[PDB]
């Protein structure tokens, strides 16, 4: 079936017993067994029909064999790194979500894991960073918040040639835009809190593995650590995923128009956007991404107050998060990336004045009218 | 106010703005800020009114400074142990939940943490286990499934004398029965999937710390690892907790009667129960526990089949989990503790014939009649 | 099985397919049919597993044939009265909930139904009100808010002798106190928003009938009018219902003490309470009720301001509704019964000075202490 | 703001106090009052923040003054008809949903209301039916299931000239397609179970009045009869509504392709579709509808078994209901319209073999392949 049909009917989308057109929400913590060990479900944390349903869906969408739903994107990441042990070495991208930087520095390094940050746009630099004790490569593409694009297929071949896990954080793209397991990657994960839920009303994470052997290891850690996605939220997450494609098209059309409009403003000095033809990422972006994503970051002229700008928007919402129906806007350095020290932020290209815009699905004319309220307030229209 | 009043009115139990006699379920993933950094709430994972309310309530019930709600009891444990680093040594009780055994051996030991199992009923053995790298003592009391009682106040003073964190799993008792923070312990935690929820319909974990400094450390890990309790399920947990005292009184009266009845039966060779006066635990049980719990384990004569016994009950339910309104029953070696290898199980007192019974709140007469069906099926009435 | 056991296991309390210890929440609106006319469920309004479970349970608890769940007690009453046609005449008790009065006067009378209000304590006056076009007798017992007791068995015999439907609103008592169908009544109904839900967090109605024929007519109207209880709230209602006996014991015990205490206060001139032995209803109360309920109304000395009294309570909550874990208090003339005109209020016994107290399950000591802050604020303790 | 922007941000879409980007779910049945009569909310049936939010939203979308949410479409209709009295006469269309027919015949006629069914496409017949006791005109447009289009503006002018209420069931269109209040109508109502919820997972109804005087009457009846939409489902409805415009566009695009495809199949003898240019309703549809709807009904050649056809579809689901993300199909005479007697069905144009297809948003190639499987099974490809 085609992708839009899989959103509506893929995974488990029905209750086989009743024919119900929605997967029932199994709040039950436990399950009566008639003879020990022959039940399909035993304990809600270990598995239950509602969570299994959204888990089957994301596996279908990402073209993986197994999916796993977690209480948050961060918990999904924490579980995946629980594959590694003291003395393992990991290669990480140098533009990541501030919370992933926090997990690495404040938790995983205490467990004896060691990390080297690399610009994964430079595959020479990636291969140079590989050591005999290296075990995996972890990167987001496009990145949070600079939207750097990494050649996934190239990273995956590099990874295969050295017996490394390749791990792609696919949050920003979504399986509608990018299916990294189709490019050789071992593990893909999402913060479902963004596009996959899409309604600004659910926190969760998703992991999909290509092979069943790696699925058995993730599933074992999922049950062992217990950072599971609750049944109500699993159900809400699936419901929102059903409109993923319809939402994404609106998202992407609106972003294309926002980019063009942002470039028509002299108040804007720099724009980060995978669809910029001047951007040297642009060719690998058009090859591996179905569209250019709905994130855009930009700087204003050095005299211009970003706080003043974002605080004078009226449709666009000043908030953390992204991928919601409503446009969200943020200053990474004061908000989602405050967890990264300022000196490190600035070495890796996150200026204190950078603005991150998650383009919603509102009417584009209303969005542009709103953005000009922001330019007007810094004398820049 | 008194405990029962606190269940209904404590923590946050009301919406201040409207007067709503229930805390609203905040499904929102994010919050509009009017200025950056002035919001009370910024991102659902970091905090939201709904999860905050149940966190406040368990903190009041346990007489602590701060509460923290997690996707499950296992996720609470995993977060607590992320306080520690590679090379840290931890003393654990030798009778723990099978999954806590699982997490320690399969995950925590890969992070460079080391562990020594000890009968925490023998305080000299505990002190003998303390090494220069030791960082904490972790134990359940009563234990799962043998219901061994440990002198909490003694363990705390031992831990304080050597700069250790004392961590008590209070799942089997609940704050109605046992308030470890009142006996000097540093951290108390729960699988909320038992008595606190009480209705067999929610998976969750709760952690309470005495001091605000330890609270800031748990809170930071909770946000950084992200195994939060979702909003809907936090609300459901708080709702169940409101009837904790009424449920607990009923649980406890049925368990008293179940204990008397199981001793009148010659088919039962051994009974594990804190209210047993033949138990050497009995004196400490009576001193630190308000009631003897509603868990009971027992063995049948070596001829008799426990699998047959449990499969012939019709009110008591054969399943995992405990602490629900419905009586639950289980064979640990085939179920909740099959994650511990057989050699270590029998070395530590868990025979394969052992039956664990979670005494519910049904009419006691309907419960004894049901147990008589199981005895009759192995010719032993 | 005994009542407490039925609460936990009666009606439908588990999912037969998986063994889930909770009935799953079927959010689906519709159900795939394989062959037309062969599905168990077709459309969620007509029926679904979640609502069916709570309907089955209340039917067990009330000793009836069929249960029906509505969006509120008002909607339940509206559907029951849709049994009747223009020209039909109904005898009603003269102390009914203000909203039942409003339905009758504002809606049902426009449908050509006619009504005589009668003190159903006086059976001779009930018989004198029976007319050639009379079809039914409808009353609450105990009444809202004067807690008048009517002889249920006698009213049924009277109704049977003239081919009338007898309808008892059982909200204040609950099946724990009073099972009207056991006394010959044709239809029993509840505002489940009170004791049955128990947690101040669900709006709902319930109807149970004795015979299947009357059940077919109520069910037909339920589906035709469509005032159904949604699945989420059906599941929440059933979960509340499981603790009904535990909660009721507590409610009843506190209300006993509250009554004793309110008689010791000279500021209280009059007390309405079915457990009052100076009450002429007391004997029939003791014969048809299992406990005297947990409502109490009372008046202060004419100088004393009831608004002052209730506004100075700190544990008792000033609000509408009743039957919650937490104590609620209210002034009917100003609140739940302001829908009745003041002249009709006074002729039927509801003074503007009247205070109605819904006794919760807080510790009785904290409740008596709270009540004396009320008395203190009008200089009367 | 534009329609697509109002979906995301109109009505009440935020929590004012916390800035939550989703309206909180107020499960509370009641609200503490500080001084009597000064609360914004007093009782959840009478109103609560969550239901108020979706009520504001639908009022904005339909360009009306006030919105009202009910437990189902049928309950919304039942409440609107409680505006009328015994002796009142109502004019109805002759093609209505089977349940509206049932409500009229089995309930409202018992209340002394009288009805005359009329082809509302024939304005002369409408005028001919107006009597001195007539008070309203009620019709769906498009109708269920023949999709008959009525000139709404003309019907409103007719009703204005005789001081009648015009009531339009707008379920099949959705406010994205059709806004009857902009054409002079007094009341618009929906079964929100269709396109508004959009996800096959909510039952509810909506009513919107143009004037505030009519709003006060509807609101008074809503509270008095109590057929409210519960808080959980109110919130789900609103979340579904947020994607209404994105879903509708996909709906309508698929329906145009399905219509073309069905017209090229000789097995199809008659098609009912508002966008058929040979349909005499085409011009009025083009003029008053923003698109032709996503419903299609059709008949096959007299030899061909419609049951065989629909039972061989694999993406299209045989089930009641409509307006869902997934395609639904149905045979009205055996299903949604079985409540109308067969003789009356055939008099008014519903043949026993009519098929009613609710076009979903699956990929159109997958839908066309699926329809082929149905035609193949009747030897008609
Ligand atoms: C690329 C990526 N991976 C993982 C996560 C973490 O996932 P949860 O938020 O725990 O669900 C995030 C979160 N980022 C949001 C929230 O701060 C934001 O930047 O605004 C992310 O952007
Ligand atoms: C003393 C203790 N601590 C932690 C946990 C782990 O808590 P979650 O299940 O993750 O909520 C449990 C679980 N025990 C149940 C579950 O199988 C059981 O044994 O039947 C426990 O008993
Ligand atoms: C004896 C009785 N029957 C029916 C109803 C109507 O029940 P819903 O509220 O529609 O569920 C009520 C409600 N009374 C509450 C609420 O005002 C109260 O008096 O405080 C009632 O007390
Ligand atoms: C034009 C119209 N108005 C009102 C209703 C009644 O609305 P609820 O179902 O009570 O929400 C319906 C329902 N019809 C659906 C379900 O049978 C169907 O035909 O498949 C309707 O189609």
């Amino acid at each position: 079936m085609k992708f839009e049909t899989q959103l509506i009917h893929g995974g488990i989308s029905e209750d086989a017993t009743t024919g119900a057109t929605s997967v029932p929400i199994y709040m039950a913590s436990t399950f009566r067994q008639t003879k020990i060990g022959q039940n399909q479900y035993e304990y809600s944390r270990t598995g239950n029909p509602t969570r299994a349903a959204v888990e089957a869906l994301i596996a279908t969408l990402e073209h993986g064999s197994a999916g796993f739903a977690f209480a948050s994107g961060s918990a999904a990441i924490n579980t995946v790194f629980s594959l590694f042990s003291a003395g393992d070495h990991i290669i990480v991208g140098n533009d990541v979500y501030g919370g992933t930087f926090r997990l690495i520095d404040a938790v995983l390094k205490h467990f004896g894991m060691t990390f080297t940050a690399v610009d994964t746009r430079d595959l020479a630099a990636v291969e140079a960073a590989i050591t005999p004790t290296t075990k995996a490569i972890y990167l987001e593409t496009p990145t949070n918040p600079l939207l750097h694009i990494t050649d996934i297929a190239a990273i995956a071949k590099l990874a295969q040639a050295h017996d490394l896990l390749s791990i792609i954080d696919n949050t920003f793209a979504s399986p509608y835009v990018q299916k990294p397991l189709d490019l050789g990657v071992d593990i893909v994960l999402h913060s479902a809190s963004a596009y996959l839920g899409g309604h600004s009303d659910v926190i969760g994470g998703l992991v999909v593995t290509k092979t069943p052997a790696l699925g058995e290891k993730i599933g074992y850690l999922q049950n062992a650590i217990g950072s599971i996605l609750a049944p109500q939220e699993s159900w809400l997450l699936q419901r929102g995923m059903k409109t993923l494609a319809l939402r994404m098209q609106a998202h992407l059309n609106n972003a294309a128009k926002i980019f063009t409009y942002l470039k028509s403003h002299p108040a804007v000095t720099k724009i980060y956007y995978p669809g910029d033809p001047d951007n040297p990422d642009f060719s690998i972006a058009k090859q591996q991404m179905n569209g250019f994503g709905a994130m855009i970051s930009f700087e204003l002229q050095p005299g211009m107050n970003p706080q003043t700008f974002v605080e004078h928007l009226q449709v666009i919402t000043l908030a953390e998060s992204l991928g919601a129906l409503e446009s969200l806007i943020e200053i990474p350095a004061l908000m989602t990336h405050g967890a990264i020290p300022r000196t490190i932020r600035l070495q890796n290209g996150i200026k204190d004045e950078l603005i991150r815009l998650s383009v919603g699905v509102e009417a584009s004319d209303d969005l542009l009218a709103d953005l000009e309220r922001g330019f007007a307030s810094i004398q820049a229209d």
